[PDB]
């Protein structure tokens, strides 16, 4: 089955005893036992949930991994991912990942004894080189938020693994629709199923998935330990959004096209930053390692100081703090993550370019 | 409003705008804004979610209140108050979950611990070092419902340089209320007594503190476990019933104490609420009575997992707090007096006589 | 065998095919064939005092060099432009002038800390740091460094600890067995011991930083030759009786020092009032010959040591021969006078490399020094 | 919502219970509570004073706004957050009040400062010692209108670990935007144009940083050097006009700038608005205009005071940015000569300034 068949059909996507088409809500927080050492599969809703162990084998299915972890955010998975490593232990930093991430390091992770070193990524040999004896891993994101900055997957992955090291990659952007990291080389994936895998900007949740078995038993026990678990209404939610992922992204990637390239053929409009443009620095890279570009774009104007009059005079895309949605989303990372945001979403395309227009007849 | 009424109008018990009488569930991760520059992001607050931290807040009489996606998520963030090469004390039968977040995460992660019997106070003292920043508290304690004196160790600990932490999941706050007896923090898991009908998992934390409450602020949102609304909004549904359904625990574990003190397979009941506890007296003293958990020996260790297994009515399980009676052998589960036969019962709120005929029967059987 | 019978015995000490009990001195460049190449690749003289020190030290492998400045430029040559590299306050000007002059112009950077606070180092570690400078005790206030603290809180981050353990020799201080991943000498000093050979030496705990060692000392060839290395190994036999005398005369000198009207500060490790003596007293079996003392008026430092008359006016240390020098008129007189004093280095203060001559002519040559101030 | 209308608009404008649309006066101390556990006592907080907190935090692009009883008790305040031993650099030419607030009052309390020339963004990277936590700027200058680049000694200060703080009273949150050019607090005297109309002393301090102003905050209510809420309220009220009355104040100091210039009778002239003024290319740049603020030095410095004495509508005052002219020698009231004449430009008529100024110039040598 393709993955267009497996966004409906992947992991478990049906109750094998009532044969329910939708995977039920298990809202519950435990489990009747037979005899004690004798469970019926759950035991503790935190430890597992029929519910969310089905989205976290869709997740599964859908990256190539061989286990699904759902969390509360983004952050949540991710800080799991972090909880493998001692203190003393060091990590590399792509030069824009996203702030949180960035936060999650230096104010929460540093303060226990991790340490990281920001480089550029797509600079294969500034990695080669910030290697110290104590570097544990190497955290991936690509395309980068904002700016969209490839990092080149299969070549970090290969320079990590010489060395010993953990491959974790942010695919967040690019969906498991358009990129699939652990068929690259990466240990670990990470996404926010608070943006494109929801996709209805109407959940916040993390999925993580691995290759290695090895790792898993790990991740799962911090999953557990910590417990910053995702609801099953939450997971039931995001399973739901899943399914119409291929249809979105299409219709994201068509978009965000027309976007750039009515905007890159603009007075007002200086540089532009999208990986669909053969404009775009490494465009090349991408299309080797994604089958497509999603919705998100970055950009600025000649007049870099009308960029907040411009934000603020649209009338459909909407002025918020997400991205990944069926609505059209617009920032602005200064006071937020001259630099203006675009997160393209399903609506019709001449109604967003017609919204883009009048706002810049504005300025 | 007292305490039965703020469990139903209190914190934000209503919407605004609208009128109604429950809080609208906000399945959103996003709002709009009039911006650049209420509500941003449902990660760093939601409105679903704010109105039961308000709630909890007000029920424990903090500043601020702060749901997790769970009990430890709750806890675990609260332990990121602290740096690396700081020290904690820690009772020696806190919540298995608790001792294995020190173990397993927080150690590697530069803290130290040392276990002492909160108990006995000098103990307490003895055991401060230099670089000692807590004090960790659980009382009732769970299994052996060991009681702890609040206002005494919160003493000891405010005059060094001590945060007194308590897991007031027991209790809750209905019953007890650590922050008006010296304590700086209180951490609850909502998956038991405040959620009340085993269907949410969930962590509340609530400080005393506006700067204490900063930082757990920025470690819920930094961390990011964080409860969703429809989990915060059944967790609050939940909490309107918690001060009908505890009397119903303590009148149900009472009388089933009182059954298995009397009964002839049965060597020592763990129960606050029983006059023979181990300060008894105390319990009185810091509580408003006691909950529905009791643990219990039985004078032929080998007969225990039998007992258990040929209960009726008690649930073989592997939580607490629901409005259904539960059972699990500690030793075998969740897990210095701990013995393989020790049971630990969850008294629901069924019909007294049907929680007894189903003890009766089970006893029956060894 | 214990380290005494070690410096008679170890490394290669011996010629396996002809039996002489001395490493013949191979004086060529290169080898007929049908395991050596050339002699800036390897060297049958070289070699064995190569092993010798890395058996010392407890290192899998030596490296000999045309001077101590040469060794601990091949050890930095490890770094990348970028990097960053931590050094104590006291470090050896021309350390601090390789940094300053060398090393900076081709993209390392460094930072200057007080060693002997481990807050400090903490304080200054970088993301992009990769090294830890340090020297224990230090020239000329011979001031001590933990070295096993440092080596651990460096090990903790991405740090390699490079340990210059020349003054207490590989005989009273074994910096890789604290947690140290590499040690340098100036073999100039103790380690040749008779003030005739200009040498560095350099070992190592790791075997990949081995290769990357022996890579440079291959490349850049700063390489000691096969007389010097021959002549290094022959007063390296006599390096534990030197420093059991070297010691004995120091602390004979030392309390005499401090007994002293006109004496104030006496800085040596073996003193009890020395700051951290105890801590001395764990990472070192002894102290060495080294001291320093200052006298209470600064202007009568010039006439004390021009009246000396067995101690030698000089600049190096180490040698059988006492040493005297100013290190404000001397080792530091490039430096601003009201910078030094900040450095703790007075114009009063006087460096004694105590020799091994018999240590009541050494005294007898401070006494009268002294009655002609 | 643009400058211009959130002036009308911006932070809270309106009563929102009644409708009003002006803030109402909360001549209150305390409040009814339903506690145990919005407003508890009037220095901790007033709705009046709030409104105008929000008002400029809203105008400076801030997280917070803080009111206070002066600019001086404000910039006190910021102050206060720093310990003992801790070092700060400060402009050359700080409003001499600001300096007296370090010389008498701060020093004394374990605090250190070095008098450096800001527009020379080397000389700030020449005095930073290890233990100066903050830099201190105020551009345009008092009483000489120098002025110091905000973008770069925010970045040398911030790649440092400094606070970089703002006294932006002079170019008015309508010209200038310390806050979005890497500054970390802004501080105004109210007492100047915010107010507009010389009827309230009044100072207001606002950050980017939510840490800072927890901080602020704390010290605002623990010093208690709070504002009324008359008194806030009367703020509002002025800011209000705070655009219209800063476009006449310009057009009005330009007018007067170029005839002093043109003039035989002066010496130097100083307005950032005159193209041949130290570093005018700078004040195009992170300025959006150029405020009523000038000064000059004419030709003969003994007759200062018989020129100033003779002006019939400028008022001779101590103070600067109302509706009405001001004029003082800040000597009486390292640049600044005992013949100094400083102008605080009103909103009056043009041709009515110059008209005062030609028959007080025709009455000296
Ligand atoms: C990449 N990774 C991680 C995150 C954090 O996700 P969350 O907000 O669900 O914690 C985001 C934010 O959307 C992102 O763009
Ligand atoms: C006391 N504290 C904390 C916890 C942990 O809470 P949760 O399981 O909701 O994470 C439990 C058990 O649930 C408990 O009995
Ligand atoms: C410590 N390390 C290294 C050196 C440099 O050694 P060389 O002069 O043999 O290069 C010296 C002084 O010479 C020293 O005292
Ligand atoms: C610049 N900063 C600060 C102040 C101090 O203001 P106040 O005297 O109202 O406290 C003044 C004087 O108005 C000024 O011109």
């Amino acid at each position: 089955m393709r993955m267009q068949t497996k966004l409906i059909h992947g992991g478990i996507s049906e109750d094998a005893t009532t044969g329910a088409v939708s995977v039920p809500i298990y809202q519950t927080s435990t489990y009747r036992q037979d005899a004690i050492g004798r469970h019926k599969g759950y035991e503790y809703s935190r430890s597992g949930n029929p519910t969310r162990f089905a989205l976290e084998e869709l997740i599964a299915d859908l990256e190539g991994g061989v286990k699904g972890f759902a969390f509360a955010s983004g952050l949540a998975g991710i800080h799991a991912v972090f909880s493998l490593l001692q203190s003393g232990d060091h990590v590399l930093l792509g030069d824009d990942v996203y702030g949180g991430t960035f936060r999650l390091f230096n104010q929460v992770l540093v303060k226990n004894g991790l340490s990281c070193t920001i480089i550029d990524t797509s600079d294969i040999s500034q990695i080669k080189k910030a290697i110290k004896p104590n570097t544990k891993a190497l955290y991936l994101e690509t395309p980068s938020n904002p700016l969209l900055k490839i990092t080149d997957l299969a070549q970090c992955a290969s320079v990590a693994k010489d060395h010993g090291l953990l491959t974790i990659v942010d695919n967040t952007f690019a969906t498991p629709y358009y990129q699939n990291p652990l068929l690259l080389g990466a240990d670990i994936v990470a996404h926010s199923g608070t943006k494109y895998l929801g996709g209805h900007s109407d959940v916040v949740a993390g999925l993580v998935t691995t290759n290695n078995e090895a790792l898993a038993q790990e991740i799962a026990f911090f999953q557990n330990a910590i417990g910053g678990v995702l609801g099953p209404q939450d997971s039931w939610l995001l399973q739901r959004g899943i399914k119409t992922l291929g249809l979105r992204m299409e219709a994201h990637q068509k978009n965000a096209l027309c976007v750039a390239e009515f905007l890159e053929k603009h007075p007002k409009v200086e540089r532009v930053y999208y990986p669909g443009l053969p404009t775009h620095p490494n465009y090349e890279l991408a299309k080797k390692q994604m089958r497509g570009f999603s919705g998100m774009l970055s950009f600025t104007l000649k007049n870099d100081s009308e960029a907040v009059a411009f934000v603020e005079s649209l009338k459909l895309f909407i002025l918020g703090e997400s991205l990944g949605g069926v609505e059209s989303l617009v920032g602005i990372p200064a006071f937020m993550t001259g630099l203006v945001r675009l997160s393209v979403g399903i609506e019709h395309e001449q109604d967003l370019l017609e919204d883009l227009e009048q706002a810049f007849a504005k300025i």
